């Protein structure tokens, strides 16, 4: 067991780079569309407070460069959808996946290429935090990568990277330009809330855990939802719901552990650590690992 | 920081499903050669010692079912380099790219693109253990897939999985057949060595986290190549050759500290283990990162 992306070659084709004056990021090359975020715009006279429908109508198609690979791309169009801006070209990509654009929940993971200059340089598996934020790692010019899901065939796009908050995590946006969370693109005081724990996905690692023969944490006893929720919120555990149970039935169904048997196992090692102890080479308890990645990954999807 | 694989659409192009008999595993295509491994043409009644020259006598070409994608391959010879069977087929894979054939190091790393009946699922950086075995997350039909390094536009093909050891632990070939380790591909038993830590990596592993503002563990003291082997020896980390602090080189010159002053360092919690305390949100230490992987993830490659 281990954290595992998708592979990324649909997406590679897609990823090109995109400039305007002296700033260089990445773009998404889907057929005659190129969708990048809309601060490649920004001077750094304007980054503390820019107005962008003022900043844009003083551009002209001709000073976006957009580069697939080293052929250049004829830019005949450009408007701004929320924070992206989608750069109309006059070639479709002939590498174009079949795709779809979706926002994704608060404790969902998906892969990230990480691009600079329009191309890929690495691949690894991200959640979206509760509070909004990706603990991702990104540098300069990371900004225009994305985050994705593969249905077979079918790549999820759901995240598009944007800023670096100073506290080190990493704010985007869905591909119609939304920011997940509060977040604006603008050098300004911006914090995340308390970030807290995905329940349900502690529990898909314990199941994980218990799978792969790791099992000394079980315990004799149950609880209920209830019970369990009021130890979890005072370890800053997000609520567990009907449904997150519902979630975890395919997991209980393969070990013989109900959902109610786990939760009384994770509420002990709340009150007292792991002393010492891992868990699948791991010290801490995992939250990026939704019930499906586990599944996925325990049955070769 | 994290642990980052290559982009893999290079190699996902490359994978097929190679059947013979009732067996099913993974074969890689280049140019008009399938390689797989060649436990394939086992049955169930000969896998306790195989005779694998002569199990491949009996086998004729339109045994061997390749499939590319949905694709079928016409397979016009076979023959048996070590312990990986060369199919040669009629066409020339289209999607065939710049490719190596290369031995890697214990202690080296490398991308894993883990696939099932010739398709890709999942992609994941490993490291190849001292002791020849790599930590994998690998199912039954995992056997044929394959470890790779990219190097601008060149795949360097460095691994090809076979078997499981019951000890949960994973054991393949370079691309020329050879086994790294003292493995068969047999079912009998077998044992990996004691499994030591690479101290290299886990220097370069300091080093991402001081690069990342980590900094707690940082101490006052230096000491010498010979003082810190003999302390390293007692904790069954690997003997740190002079090659090694060489090859630290960039990563002391870009945070000031010096090769012996981050074995001093390292020397130090050692002897008094991290105390409740984190490093890149770990409880461990990690040595699954060279000292490139350190300096591609924080140069940006
Ligand atoms: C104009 C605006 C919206 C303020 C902005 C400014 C810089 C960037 N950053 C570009 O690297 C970059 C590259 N090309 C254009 N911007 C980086 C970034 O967020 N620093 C923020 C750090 C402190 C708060 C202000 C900006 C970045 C670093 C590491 C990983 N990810 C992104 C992103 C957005
Ligand atoms: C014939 C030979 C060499 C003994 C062999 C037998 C089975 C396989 N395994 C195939 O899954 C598989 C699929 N198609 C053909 N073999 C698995 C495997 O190693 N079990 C070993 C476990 C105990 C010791 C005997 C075999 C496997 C599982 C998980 C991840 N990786 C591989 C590999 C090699």
């Amino acid at each position: 067991f281990r954290k595992m992306a998708f592979p990324s070659g649909k997406v590679e084709g897609c990823m090109v780079q995109v400039t305007c004056g002296t700033t260089t990021l990445n773009g998404l090359w889907l057929d005659d569309v190129v969708y990048c975020p809309r601060h490649v715009i920004c001077t750094s006279e304007d980054i503390l407070n820019p107005n962008y429908e003022d900043l844009l109508i003083r551009k002209s198609n001709h000073n976006f460069l957009v580069q697939a690979g080293n052929v250049q791309l004829r830019v005949i169009g450009h408007s701004m959808q929320n924070c992206v801006l989608k750069l109309k070209v006059d070639t479709a990509n002939p590498k174009t996946p079949k795709y779809k654009f979706v926002r994704i929940q608060p404790g969902q993971t998906f892969s990230v290429l990480a691009c600079y200059n329009g191309s890929p340089s690495g691949v690894y598996q991200c959640a979206m935090r509760p509070n909004f934020t990706i603990k991702g790692s990104f540098l300069n010019g990371s900004c225009g990568s994305v985050g994705f899901n593969i249905d077979y065939d079918c790549v999820s796009f759901c995240y598009m990277h944007h800023m670096e908050l100073p506290t080190g995590v990493h704010a985007g946006t869905d591909l119609e330009g939304n920011f997940y969370g509060p977040f604006v693109d603008r050098q300004t005081a911006q914090a995340a809330g308390t970030d807290t724990t995905i329940t349900v996905n502690v529990l898909a690692w314990l199941y994980a855990a218990v799978i792969n023969g790791d099992r000394w944490f079980l315990n004799r006893f149950t609880t209920t939802l209830n019970d369990f929720n009021l130890v979890a919120m005072k370890y800053n555990y997000e609520p567990l719901t009907q449904d997150h149970v519902d979630i975890l039935g395919p997991l209980s169904a393969q070990t013989g552990i109900a959902v109610l048997d786990m939760c009384a196992s994770l509420k002990e090692l709340l009150q007292n650590g792991m002393n010492g102890r891992t868990i699948l080479g791991s010290a801490l308890l995992e939250d990026e690992f939704t019930p499906f990645d586990v599944v996925r990954q325990c049955s070769g999807v």
